[PDB]
């Protein structure tokens, strides 16, 4: 049922990360872990201190897809145990929700007030997508059966 999602959802800010390499977003999925540059470094560091919930919903350029969504459990920081990303910032630790892809065929019917009511796949890397939008979007992902929503909600508290 949605009643655990929707809870961690409840008062939730979201964002758009576009990633131009599978790769990354494949060793962020492994490891809890994002990168970003420093204008939305700085974005997602005030939404986490603003909001009960900030998630991150992935897209790869050019997959017509989004890959997963997660939540973050930290602010960026500097100086811990590096993340060798794969070259073309601080690391946040994240919670993935949902590691399954949703392709934007579903998801066609959403349109994010926050970008000029388009279709919510339209965005630059670090798009805020507004609460409803982004609690809808969230919801159109399949179950998946290799996460435990538990550790995310114990950490909410």
């Amino acid at each position: 049922g949605t009643s655990k999602l929707k809870y961690v959802l409840q008062d939730a800010r979201f964002f758009l990360i576009k990633s131009n390499n599978h790769e990354n977003v494949s060793l962020a999925k492994a490891k809890g872990v994002w990168s970003t540059l420093p204008v939305n470094e700085k974005k997602l560091n005030l939404a986490f201190r603003s909001a009960r919930s900030v998630i991150l919903i992935f897209s790869v350029r050019e997959s017509g897809k989004f890959q997963g969504f997660a939540r973050l459990s930290s602010e960026s920081h500097h100086g811990g145990s590096p993340i060798h990303w794969v070259l073309p910032g601080g690391v946040f630790k994240i919670d993935w929700i949902c590691r399954r892809e949703l392709p934007f065929t579903k998801s066609a019917h959403l349109t994010n007030p926050w970008n000029e009511h388009k279709p919510v796949k339209i965005g630059r890397d670090g798009q805020e997508i507004e609460l409803e939008c982004g609690t809808q979007l969230c919801l159109l992902f399949p179950p998946d059966e290799s996460i435990d929503l538990y550790q995310v909600i114990h950490k909410m508290r």
